[PDB]
């Protein structure tokens, strides 16, 4: 197997960096 179906979060990464956008969108002005 070459890790096709253990994969952690390698193709998430643009995913991750947009969902703490997200969070400081909740608090952006506290």
């Amino acid at each position: 197997h070459s890790v096709s179906h253990a994969r952690p979060r390698w193709f998430w990464f643009s995913l991750l960096l947009l969902a703490a956008g997200v969070g400081i969108y909740l608090l952006p002005n506290r």
